[PDB]
């Protein structure tokens, strides 16, 4: 515990990079919800709608399809999850933080405290061709999401004890610049990750590029400032080829996030 109103992120002081207990005590899912996932054409927006018109793109015009997808370092979040649901008949959702998990928890028993994320749905609703509306959708996914679970990156075994058959698809949004401090554990996560899939299984992973800290309002966080060149060495190191790999250049507004750009890369694990 040493406070430094700001000059380094949160839990940084010593080692240079937010420890993971600092997502214990200084992340609130409720602030972070409000301030990057409300949904005008304000800068978070466009990220949120160019994530969602990728994971639409892949789950849903792509091939990537199962039994089993996990979702790594979901935090508070399920926009990530909405176009999954169409192709995956189990999802499990994971994260570090305990208070993210309840905020998942509220959600998913439609808690009346839970986040609203109607205008989202109705969003991937749109892009699906207005099959159903948001209501039913939202249902869907719901019944979809069969475990809220802990997740360590850091781990050898991620998700500790608890058994789960192989997976068909791994899905990270957002999660690994924050997890991992340095490249040789980046690397190490995406191996571990790959321990959950089966031979051939599909990697799914966005996150920002060039990224040194992000903000829930006045709260800093650490992430790991990846190029594209340093996170394709990181895949394929980690025992993976690239089926595709996209670089977009909107950025969150420099008050939130230092990124410039964002990936989004689907994978599959090799022999
Ligand atoms: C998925 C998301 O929305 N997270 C919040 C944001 C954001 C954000 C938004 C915009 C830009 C940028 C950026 N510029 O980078 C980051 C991250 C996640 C990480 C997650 N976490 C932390 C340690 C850890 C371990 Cl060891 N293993 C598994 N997960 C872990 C912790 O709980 C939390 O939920």
């Amino acid at each position: 515990h040493h406070h430094s109103s700001g000059l380094v992120p949160r839990g940084s002081m010593e080692s240079g990079f937010t420890s993971k207990d600092t997502y214990l005590s200084h992340f609130n899912p409720r602030d972070y919800l409000e301030k990057y996932y409300k949904f005008r054409h304000s800068a978070e927006s466009q990220i949120l709608k160019h994530l969602l018109k990728n994971l639409f793109k892949i789950f849903c015009l792509d091939g990537v399809k199962g039994d089993l997808l996990i979702d790594i370092g979901s935090g508070p979040t399920i926009y990530q999850l909405l176009s999954a649901c169409e192709s995956f008949k189990e999802i499990v959702v994971t994260d570090y933080s305990d208070q993210n998990l309840q905020e998942l928890e509220k959600w998913l028993k439609a808690a009346p405290a839970a986040f609203d994320w109607s205008p989202v749905v109705t969003y991937v609703c749109d892009l699906e061709g207005n099959r159903v509306k948001g209501p039913e959708k939202e249902e869907k996914l719901r019944q979809a999401v069969k475990q809220v679970l802990k997740c360590d990156v850091t781990q050898s075994q991620p998700l500790g004890a608890v058994p789960l058959p192989p997976a068909d698809c791994v899905l990270s949004t957002l999660c690994l610049d924050a997890a991992c401090p340095d490249l040789p554990t980046y690397c190490r996560a995406l191996r571990n990750l790959g321990s959950l899939l089966k031979p051939g299984g599909f990697l799914v992973i966005m996150d920002a590029l060039k990224s040194s800290y992000y903000m829930i309002g006045e709260q800093k966080f650490s992430s790991l400032p990846l190029g594209r060149e340093a996170v394709e060495a990181a895949v394929k190191e980690a025992g993976y080829t690239i089926e595709w790999f996209e670089v977009i250049s909107q950025s969150y507004s420099s008050t939130m996030a230092n990124n410039e750009g964002l990936f989004s890369l689907v994978a599959r694990k090799l022999s």
